[PDB]
């Protein structure tokens, strides 16, 4: 089972699905075994009915694409059809949020509300909108119609591009005909390009994925900014993660997916329904978190991390999981045929994400306390079902201290240095205690055993004296091996990093350091570490592709882990991606991905399916930016 | 070679290619046998890095995506992708004529013009556009921004779809949610859909995908009323076709791709610089088209179609082909490998379309004129270097009679009834001597050999008196072998289409019949046959459902006719497609898509890859529909 997950309640889980006979992801896989070479490297095109047209990596024909496309031809159309794929998934998230603040402020959805007014002006602020004397309702109207201006072509490039980059690496990207002109007509561009008998040029398509990818990052950065007018810029918490934050005694709902819109109504409406959670004999109401939309709740809410990604069905495997709501984004389809087994009721709320054999619940903002209440009922009733069975939830979980947003962050710097927060840790960064900095960010993929990247690069990185941030399912893998738990600083930080940690954490009236790990949020979230990241580049007066900064997604799976992989790079980062992406086939495409863009943004590709090996190179690229900024190393 | 294409000018350009060691498609073809069964059936998906994932149509194990994707869903989402990818195609080549006429009559791009005043004062008003007292430039300034915002969600819906069709078919689409919020929304919309963890119930999938093809319709429509502004609504005309249009003693120029923008300047100023051809010592320049671009400007200035699709290698191998003039969509890539073979020079002119080693203008409508004549230079430049040379030109080609428009025929028929022109088509519907419309749609397939299945069909149901009308390269295969020919209709023509085309003709004055086939356009002007639908179905009292009119994608290719046929059975045409899409590997999409969507647009797609069955199979729809409006048959 190790070598499955290295996550002992996915282990545990892992048996109980083996006695039960119910098939799991791993399994799946196995099934999968041996995969198409040719589309592990990339080398297949289904654009026309021509094909299916392979290439082989090696040997002879075939050589070519039938309509004479080339190996690095089909190899960039593909890879920037996936840019694009993950840049409509932060699309539609900010999209439907950006509808939502609409809604609200103009009166039709009472249900939500402007609950950070300082984020709001902030904000309205960056992009040019007047504030004086204006109502803060009309403020938030000219911002939602800003974010929806952004996905089309107007007067303006998309502002959540421009106005959150500093302007020498716009002007940079602006060279190189990189700023998106709006975000659906860049994600339909590429569908355009890269379809059959049109763009055939590998550096041509890889400059449109490139803009592509900066589409993405202005989806990432408008959810982000849009979640924390609605919701509340998250500040730092203290909850708990893995299985056992289930209770056998209480109707356990877990919401999974990535939009908060809903889960966040579920959140407060579940407190008034607690007493009707009494009634049916349960304790009361246990809202966990799975993916992204757990992420959401947890950061602002302190809501428990029950799992994430490619571990989610075992969530259901304990048998004590009544409800799992969802809205979109890394779903295994699987759960609805795992719950005709498992007791779960599965309920999907989104138009666009159905899953066939899950109950549907056509969920509207303007109802949402409504349809909130109608999701919670069916999960009591869940509960009714299974008052006397017996469930086995692992007695696994560990302590997570997250909620580190970038204005969290700042707040918590400034108690060392009021006027100037950024500085006490730009000091540390050239006194070597902080040797860098390294995002975790993506997904767990089933070719890599769970978390086994994540948690083997952040430990030699931590003990290098790395200030390690992480999102998304990197952030799952690392609260669930306790890299979130302050108590574990004296083993896993370096000397330098523990006195900047404990520094900042006793300036911060815990008593304690921060937590080896700071937790940054979702996947859009992942906006957040470029905030801060343009921030100490906007302080220290260099571009991005000059700091000690680097980016880790060290076992993507999802298109949008591409699309954000492609983006870091695009806004000069070191990206290491821990999962072979399909461009091995193509050695110009490779070329271009891990060497030459440094010619272009000053980021690149480093692709390492080792983890010591990858520490090592993140290593290497952190230290070759501290040598170019003249620091010891 | 007859198995590879039944036009002999490519037969004999096939065999030259094969002396000269010059790799063609049909090669590349051979070398990709045998084709992976997994993508052919639609049983792949590469939408994350855990697959690739493939499902066997029948037997063991692999049954099950990784992620618990099924194999219907695999399908549905396969399938979605390729009509969002046809929707940007004819999207972005709707978007860039908008963005031309408003550069146009806001005096930056002084080469362009409102030369249909009619057209754009009819589009205006179709819109809700005030024409009274208002100068045409703010009209067509008012219609480019209608244009530009039917790309996106607003107040509205897509106007390019719920003004186009008639109210009673918009509000049984409208029933069914499949009206699109806007074109490039629908697109990024699918991309969100079908990425992993997202939609995974194949109804939801593909009502989805409906609603994206009506995106793709939009934009279609949108460029044909976009480019009749521009340049001009097509009447009929007389030219020709195949190779032999080529003239060794000329500069000869090929126009290939999509978008006219570019090559009606092309045919405009080559006119002007016959003299510097002159004195370069060729007889002139003659502008030849291949593909959909070619069909442009045959429709509207009669400029000779030199070859289409499949065979557009062939045109190069004459080695008479100085200059070939690429904007976008259906260029084999292969061109410009076999150009430094052949001496021609291959030329791209857009960002978002270019090919290595072929030479790159960078285009702007703000400065057209000028780009024209460079580009006509260096085509005079490559016709210098073959002073002397042999060439090979086949002596063959077919006169053509073609810019039968929407207008174009109704004007026609209006010299049989003036204040009522449907009527006289309409009447010989229900006396049977017009038995119903088949419109011929879509690209060759490399599968198929050239064009035998839409001249097997055609001549089928001319035979049994169906009006039979083509667009893209079914009218170029059509064209080629002398379907456009009125000395034909003896032959090819039953007694009572006979009768039909006969009296047209001779009261248009051309003493003669019509010719067998109406040459409708380019693949954005199959646009026009739905116009011409709906005005029948209006004239009528009755949905598009209840009318005797099919369509065929007899050897389909691109994604661009997936979008199309999907739109012709969303808006409720039988809709036969010649080669195998890839939907078999799951039998529940398929009864979706030639079933059971008959009860929701009651259009339905017909799978046939046997021409004579096809035919059987499209006359039975048609005669379906005559019993269903109580007509004999
Ligand atoms: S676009 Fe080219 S390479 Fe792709 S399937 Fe079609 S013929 Fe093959
Ligand atoms: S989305 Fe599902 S079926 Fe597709 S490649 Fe990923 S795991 Fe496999
Ligand atoms: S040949 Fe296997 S991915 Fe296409
Ligand atoms: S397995 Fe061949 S198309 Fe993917
Ligand atoms: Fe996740
Ligand atoms: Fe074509």
């Amino acid at each position: 089972q190790n070598l499955k997950s290295t996550d002992r309640a996915v282990q545990q889980m892992l048996d109980k699905a083996k006695r039960e006979g119910i098939q799991t992801v791993w399994d799946r896989y196995e099934a999968m075994k041996p995969q198409c070479g040719f589309g592990e490297t990339g080398l297949c095109c289904r654009h026309c009915l021509q094909g299916p047209c392979g290439i082989l990596p090696f040997g002879d024909e075939p050589k070519v694409g039938i309509c004479g496309a080339t190996a690095e031809v089909i190899v960039a159309r593909g890879l920037d059809r996936s840019i694009a794929a993950g840049a409509a998934g932060h699309s539609g998230h900010a999209k439907h949020l950006a509808h939502t603040l609409k809604k609200a402020v103009q009166g039709k959805a009472a249900s939500y509300m402007i609950k950070d007014r300082t984020k709001l002006h902030s904000i309205a602020k960056r992009l040019g909108i007047p504030t004086e004397g204006q109502k803060d309702e009309d403020i938030a109207l000219e911002v939602a119609k800003a974010a929806l201006a952004d996905f089309h072509e107007k007067d303006t490039p998309v502002l959540w591009v421009t106005t959150v980059l500093p302007p020498s690496r716009v002007k940079v990207l602006s060279a190189h005909g990189l700023i998106p002109a709006g975000i659906d007509h860049e994600i339909a561009e590429i569908m355009h390009r890269t379809s059959m008998g049109c763009d055939a040029d590998a550096q041509n398509l890889l400059l449109g994925g490139l803009r592509c990818s900066l589409a993405d990052l202005a989806g990432c950065y408008m959810g982000t900014d849009l979640a924390d007018i609605l919701f509340g810029t998250p500040a730092p918490v203290v909850t708990e993660s893995n299985l056992g934050v289930l209770k056998a005694d209480a109707v356990n709902v877990a919401v999974h997916g990535h939009n908060p819109v809903l889960s966040d109504i579920i959140v407060s409406v579940s407190k008034e329904m607690e007493n009707e959670a009494r009634a049916a004999g349960a304790t009361g109401i246990n809202v966990v978190g799975i993916c992204c939309t757990g992420n959401e709740v947890l950061m602002r809410h302190g809501i428990p991390a029950c799992t994430h990604s490619v571990s989610q069905e075992m969530a259901m495997i304990t048998g004590a999981l009544d409800a799992m709501i969802l809205d979109y984004q890394c779903i295994q389809p699987s759960v609805a045929t795992i719950a005709e087994c498992t007791g779960t009721t599965v309920i999907t709320t989104m138009e666009m994400s159905k899953i066939t054999g899950a109950t549907h619940v056509n969920f509207a903002e303007e109802a949402a306390v409504e349809n909130a209440k109608q999701i919670l009922r069916l999960a009591i009733d869940t509960f009714k079902r299974r008052k006397g069975k017996p469930v086995e939830i692992p007695n696994i979980k560990t302590k997570v201290v997250a909620g580190f947003s970038t204005e969290a962050i700042i707040n918590a710097l400034s108690k060392l240095n009021a006027n100037d927060p950024l500085k006490p840790l730009i000091d540390n960064v050239v006194n070597g205690n902080i040797r860098g900095v390294c995002l975790f960010a993506g997904c767990n993929n089933v070719k890599v055993p769970q978390d086994q990247n994540f948690t083997t690069i952040a430990r030699k990185l931590l003990k290098q004296n790395v200030l390690v941030v992480a999102t998304g399912c990197g952030a799952g893998a690392l609260m669930r091996h306790g890299f979130m738990d302050p108590a574990n600083v004296d083993e896993l930080c370096g000397d330098g990093l523990k006195a900047v940690l404990t520094a900042i954490g006793e300036a911060n009236g815990l008593g304690g350091p921060l937590p080896p790990v700071l937790h940054m949020g979702s996947c859009v979230d992942n906006s957040r570490a470029v905030a801060l990241v343009a921030a100490l580049a906007n302080r220290l007066g260099v571009d991005l592709d000059r700091l000690p900064v680097v980016a880790s997604a060290a076992e993507a799976m999802h298109e949008k882990a591409v699309a954000i992989g492609t983006w870091a790079v695009t806004i000069g980062l070191p990206t290491h991606i821990g999962v072979l992406p399909p461009i091995t086939g193509s050695l110009p495409v490779t070329q271009i991905l891990t060497s030459s863009v440094k010619d272009i943004t000053g980021g690149y590709f480093i692709v390492e399916l080792d983890p010591e090996t990858a520490a090592d190179k993140l290593l290497a690229a952190i230290n070759e930016r501290r040598a170019g900024l003249g620091l010891p190393w």
